[PDB]
């Protein structure tokens, strides 16, 4: 037998809830299948945890401050368990609220790992029932991506963020391997709560696809904070030691000779490398479903597949990794679905980014480079500034704010906003609303600043 | 002797120096009277100083939490001379640079007290040298207010914030009197950093001119933090005592009968109940210039006074006491009348506010009740939520996030933003130049959301 619904919606994560939750409010008949734990990778091995621990951290590099603020000197060492038990707790407490989101929307919750059947008419199984709907989600994310053996022998040995967010103690010792920002934001963590933490870059420096100035600030930034960053730098093998592992290194340096460098003593060998799409077990062969090489579903601009009936959003498209997006191109498609409204779409164009680091980052539009290749040279003009935020005023310890701000045509509409410093993580929301809207310069010129705080600059700029 | 200039300007605080400076840009021959110290209210005594003591209790109250996030427990007495010194060291510094960009300028530092003379022409004389120009800018601030002894027998045995700043000791018990933003930011520095406070207030509520949300909030957060309110309450004398000082209190509670209670042993009377202009020494009477019956200088829309030539910005004006107004009006009065733009005003709707309460509040626009007097009751739709930041997920102590949309007319547009929690101080910028854009609600709609901050809250509401 084949139960049918108006809506099928493969995983319970960030996009697929959002969507299902959506179209049942327009009375669609829905279910999510979900064979791990509701609200997917964000809720249990991203977004959340990671904020957590990102808070953590604040909170230890702001105590270096303590005495400097005038109070006696707060020397501890950090207990890893305590944070690692509310976190977990905090995380549990999540998951049952996804739950009961999903009951009082009356949308069915099939447990279990969905895949396609070869029926003409689109339809899954999970654990040997069958399910067919005329509107079938994708929505299965991705995961963390490990080296083969054959490349790196030994890589099975480290981790990925998911094995970091297992761990029941500091890493006494840990090597990062990445540039982008999970990698970026695990170092970060680490070294804040005392791990004795490397930063393995392939280049000079991280978060190369982000603004040049952003890259080079970050990478400034971490070394500042004791995070060494091991540049042009590549593993080789890993080997176990009596103590950890061993990491064989490659340096590569422009202008200078590869050499080879053992790291022994590691604790914690951390792969944050990229992300692959959850899609080897869908049998999507089955109804001939596109995907990519790297196995990503491939969408339209309204997120359907090449099979009528079936959609995906989220991390499984490869597109713009992020739990806001999952969410409002789910959204959107509920009400192009189940309201008719034929133009529901979400534009991927000024998607605003934070990164948590130490200080946080935050981004949203066109790189400077980006805008010279769209607009032309010419027709590019930036404005920035640097300074020293007055909260370190009276600290021996220094952070940077870095602004910038990028503008095209002569009405100088505002392109892009790139930053980084204190407070920037929540700063941003608001200038990605002015920058979605078109805003020019003049914009900015014509609001009256708020003092003393960082967010002022972005308005005074000359 | 008469020397004369393109423009004079009486005050170097933060209205006459912008004012100044930009004038200089478009070559003007000016100088600036001060008869204190460069920077005015703001630097010495006001924004910087209170900013400073602002993070100075903010990093205390997040210290409460230290345990909670995994540290052994920071126990310790607050030293605030070490606080004060550092603090002072920082006005310093920055006396030195508004010193230096007047002489960068070329704009003349005349050091002492002006006054107008009798002479038609508009003129002044500084210990007893006259000076004469075709443009005088009456940039010369305010002072807090006291009570006279007539009416509160002992009133000048407490103190202003003038006088908090110059404070070297914590007090023990410590009495504010008042129920604006100054009044709450002394309250929540003086009890976080360990001061046995109390707040007087008149009526139930502090910031009663706020949107009522926010004036409820704020009052609650206070009183969950330590802060004694006490409600319907006045001060009818004050007493020099063994110990400090003893404060005679009415109380009015509607409904109930009036009481009156001492308050002993009081270390700190602070009276935050207002600013008087800067104007009673100036012989404004030799020239006729127009006053209202608290000493603000009259002006139209353009900064003018009632006589040709003459012009006042900034808090003597009695109109939107802040530092940017005050440094708005003088660029654009500055343009006005040096490079001749004669539409170049300032705008004083929707001016943002950041109030420097525990946690931090900011604001834009009108508050519900303005904008339901304005538009019409069926013409507004108010979004809000209320929760509690992430944070605060794994502490025992807790603060709340607040925040309200005031919306008007079918396409919704943003007329108010309202908001108290942890980062609203920063967040508001942003948020600030879209309504000035006149952002509706779709526009806000149509802004992804940043994950996870609490700035993403107001992109999301429903
Ligand atoms: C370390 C880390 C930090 C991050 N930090 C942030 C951040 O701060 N902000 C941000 O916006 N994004 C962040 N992200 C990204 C964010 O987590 C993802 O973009 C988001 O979770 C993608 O949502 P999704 O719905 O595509 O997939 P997911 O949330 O991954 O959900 C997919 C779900 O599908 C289920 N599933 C898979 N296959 C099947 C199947 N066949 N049958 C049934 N169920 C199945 C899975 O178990 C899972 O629950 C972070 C990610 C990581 C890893
Ligand atoms: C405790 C406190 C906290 C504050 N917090 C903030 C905040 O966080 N943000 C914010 O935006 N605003 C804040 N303000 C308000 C801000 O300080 C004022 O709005 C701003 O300083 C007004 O600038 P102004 O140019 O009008 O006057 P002022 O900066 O006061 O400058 C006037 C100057 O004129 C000089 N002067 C006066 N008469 C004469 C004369 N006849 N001859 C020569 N010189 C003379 C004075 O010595 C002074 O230097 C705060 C104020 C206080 C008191």
């Amino acid at each position: 037998a084949v139960a049918s619904y108006d809506y099928l919606v493969i995983g319970g994560g960030s996009g697929g809830l959002a969507s299902a939750r959506r179209a049942a409010e327009l009375g669609a008949r829905a279910a999510v299948v979900e064979s791990h734990k509701l609200g997917g990778t964000c809720v249990n091995v991203g977004c959340v945890p990671k904020k957590v621990m990102w808070n953590t951290a604040v909170h230890s590099e702001f105590m270096h401050d303590h005495a400097d603020y005038g109070f006696p000197s707060c020397e501890g060492k950090f207990n890893w368990r305590v944070i690692k038990e509310k976190r977990d707790a905090y995380v549990s407490r999540l998951n049952a609220i996804y739950q009961n989101n999903l009951t009082k929307s009356h949308i069915e919750i099939i447990r279990g790992h969905a895949a396609f059947t070869s029926d003409p008419k689109p339809t899954i199984e999970v654990s040997g029932k069958k399910y067919t709907a005329p509107h079938i989600l994708i929505a299965t994310g991705g995961m963390p991506s490990t080296p083969h053996e054959s490349q790196i022998p030994g890589a099975s040995l480290g981790i990925t963020s998911d094995g970091f967010f297992q761990l029941e103690e500091l890493p006494g010792r840990s090597v990062i391997v990445g540039a982008g920002y999970i990698a970026v934001e695990m170092a970060g963590i680490l070294s804040a709560l005392g791990s004795k933490t490397s930063l393995m870059i392939r280049h000079d420096k991280v978060l190369r696809s982000f603004d040049s100035m952003i890259s080079t600030n970050c990478t400034e930034e971490l070394e500042n904070a004791g995070v060494e960053v091991l540049k042009f730098s590549q593993v080789k093998e890993v080997k176990k030691t009596l103590s950890g592992l061993e990491v064989s290194m490659v340096t590569a340096v422009p202008g200078r000779l590869p050499v080879m460098t053992m790291i022994p003593d590691v604790d914690c060998l951390l792969w944050a490398i990229g992300r692959v799409p959850n899609t080897k077990d869908l049998s999507l062969n089955k109804l001939g479903i596109q995907t990519d090489d790297k196995g990503h579903i491939i969408v339209d601009e309204f997120q359907n597949t090449n099979v009528k009936g079936i959609y995906a959003v989220g991390d499984v498209c490869g597109k713009a990794l992020l739990t806001p997006v999952a969410i409002a191109a789910g959204r959107k498609l509920a009400h192009r679905l189940f309201e008719y409204k034929e133009d529901s779409k979400l534009d991927y164009n000024n998607i605003p980014t934070v990164v948590f680091s130490h200080p946080p980052i935050g981004t949203v539009g066109l790189t400077e480079d980006e805008a010279i290749h769209k607009y032309g040279i010419e027709n590019v003009k930036t404005y920035s500034t640097s300074f020293t935020p007055m909260y370190h005023a009276v600290t021996k310890r220094k952070t940077k704010c870095v602004m910038k701000m990028v503008c095209a045509n002569k009405e100088e509409k505002v392109v892009g906003i790139h930053m980084q410093g204190l407070g920037c993580d929540e700063m941003l929301q608001g200038f990605a609303v002015a920058v979605k809207m078109g805003a020019t310069k003049a914009d900015f010129d014509n609001t009256v600043a708020i003092h003393p705080t960082s967010s002022e600059e972005l308005v005074t700029l000359r």
